């Protein structure tokens, strides 16, 4: 079916968060990797929990405020020196963040073909909207969705209906893009065709399903629409 | 308020899941304290995939057959020779675990002080049985009871709920006791009073809400229960 618009998620896909792994490590030398890693597996925990927990949004929190709880766990688990100044140091970092130098011009081929553009992340608006004024990606998309607006993370249905609803397409019609495998899995699921930015080279998730296509970087997936 | 039943989690509470790590090592030289914690991560994290995809149920898939699908994903992103005869292995071993030797006599201390006891686990009721089985504990729970009933998997409201149903009796008077803190909290939201068997002496998930009380296993929990 034919594609009339492009869906990214954020982390990973568009922004790298390399960023935060390095600035880690200069503030709890020799535990950047551990603490970057457990964080990053708590931040998603959590924002499943709590939407399994609560299926109408009773126990949601924004991504944020989730992003907080996630780190001072880690810290906590890791036996790591983290007050408000090395806190405030991680978050700052993590609320400005750069693009996969690759982005921008793919993003432009898209444009240019005619393509609507958006962001649906799990990221709460406040923090979605500066965080694409790092990186220079400001007027590419029509739309920058929030789970916020339905107080539900991924891969809950209400989540990935948001795009569907905002471009005034079916969800077929719609290009999904994401690095998280499960992500693409779940899109695939709701019914978009799907492309997956597998970064790391990992296998596909054992989940019954398979995105559309999947490459290695942004580039793959221009080449991908395109054919 | 007075606790007139009390209800446990499976796995890290009842049984020791030690013994998988220790046979993979065997078929899996040097990859088996990988395997094992990859296996159960992606175990889990497929269990809210699917539950919190379809909130009625729509990518639900019994337990075994997840941890199936996690244990495949884990040695092909390990790069593990995992074919017939080393997974029917893990599986097996899967099947038949043993109980964490303190466990059996402080059921008892219980069972005698007047309370039924019960099962709720994540495990289809195929894989609940026998594993009861593997332990010596047939006899001791009235009620032995799968997410597999509402085909949806804790933290969802509809898990929880089986015990309340089965018992008789308002969650606020069943003592919920699991190992995995994430699952205390889901159920102190769910309104149980709950105990936290932390047996790694692990930090309090960063949830906004703690369980009745913690402890670092089997023996105090029967502490709390007497006091
Ligand atoms: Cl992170
Ligand atoms: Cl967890
Ligand atoms: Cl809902
Ligand atoms: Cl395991
Ligand atoms: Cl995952
Ligand atoms: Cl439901
Ligand atoms: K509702
Ligand atoms: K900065
Ligand atoms: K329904
Ligand atoms: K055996
Ligand atoms: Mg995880
Ligand atoms: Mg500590
Ligand atoms: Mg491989
Ligand atoms: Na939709
Ligand atoms: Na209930």
């Amino acid at each position: 079916t034919s594609i009339r618009a492009v869906v990214f998620d954020a982390y990973g896909t568009l922004f790298d968060v390399y960023s935060v792994a390095a600035r880690a490590e200069q503030l709890f030398p020799g535990k950047g990797e551990a603490l970057s890693v457990l964080w990053r597996d708590r931040q998603i925990d959590y924002t499943r929990i709590r939407s399994l927990a609560g299926p109408s949004g009773e126990h949601y929190k924004p991504f944020w405020d989730v992003t907080v709880d996630a780190l001072r766990y880690a810290c906590a688990r890791l036996n790591l020196p983290l007050g408000n100044h090395a806190e405030a140091t991680l978050m700052r970092e993590y609320a400005c963040l750069s693009a996969f130098p690759e982005n921008v011009p793919v993003l432009r081929q898209l444009r240019e073909m005619g393509l609507p553009l958006g962001i649906l992340s799990n990221g709460n608006p406040q923090m979605l909207e500066i965080a694409v004024k790092s990186a220079g990606m400001s007027g590419l998309f029509d739309h920058v969705l929030s789970v916020d607006a339905v107080r539900l993370y991924k891969t809950a249905p209400a989540a990935y209906a948001l795009a569907p609803r905002a471009f005034g397409v079916p969800a077929a019609q719609i290009l999904f893009v994401s690095s998280n495998g499960w992500d693409a899995c779940g899109a695939t699921w709701h019914g978009f065709t799907t492309f997956w930015i597998n970064r790391l080279g990992h296998p596909p998730e054992a989940l019954d399903v398979a995105p559309a296509a999947a490459g290695h970087d942004m580039r793959d997936l221009l080449q991908f629409v395109q054919a």
